């Protein structure tokens, strides 16, 4: 299938338990209308590298932005307002996103505003027909064990905020 979007993104691992530390990992991402998915980036070839994983759009229930973190480490660090520096939009990952599923909220963190939109309406796009869209999401991260926004303890709890 046709490739819609393709960009590096910091993707945050999946927080096995409460107290396992989060992992933050650079990939490539791929959207199509079927899917999307997330390889390594093999950046000596410049090209991707081995599949992480892959998300079938149909499953997909909600693509929306999270809040961001309070105090991220300055790779996450929002700048001032004010051409693509090309070292910054490798190195700098401000704005994150979710992407709701049956397997729960995959975080993604785009380099700009404009990256993170353009993502955004192209997922709402590909998910538009799906059967299990929800009305309802969690507008903060899933951190140690629950959500922050509703303090719910399970990942698959309804979403505590409607859809505007
Ligand atoms: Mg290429
Ligand atoms: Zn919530």
């Amino acid at each position: 299938a046709a490739v819609i979007l393709e960009s590096i993104f910091l993707k945050r691992s999946q927080q096995k338990k409460k107290t396992s530390p989060l992992n933050f990992k650079k990939c490539l991402f791929l959207l199509t209308v079927h899917k999307l998915s997330y390889y390594e980036y093999d950046f000596e070839r410049g090209r991707r590298g081995s599949k992480k994983g892959s998300i079938d759009v149909e499953k997909i229930t909600c693509v929306e932005t999270v809040v961001p973190e309070k105090n991220p480490p300055p790779e996450r660090q929002i700048p001032r307002r004010g051409e693509m520096e090309q070292i910054s939009i490798i190195e700098r990952f401000p704005y994150p996103f979710q992407v709701v599923y049956d397997e729960g909220p995959l975080y993604v963190f785009s380099p700009t505003e404009e990256l993170r939109k353009r993502w955004i309406h192209q997922l709402k796009n590909v998910i538009r027909y799906n059967s299990d869209l929800v009305q309802k999401y969690h507008p903060c991260f899933w951190i140690d064990g629950q959500y922050l926004c509703c303090s719910q303890t399970a990942k698959n709890a309804m979403g505590c905020q409607i859809l505007e």
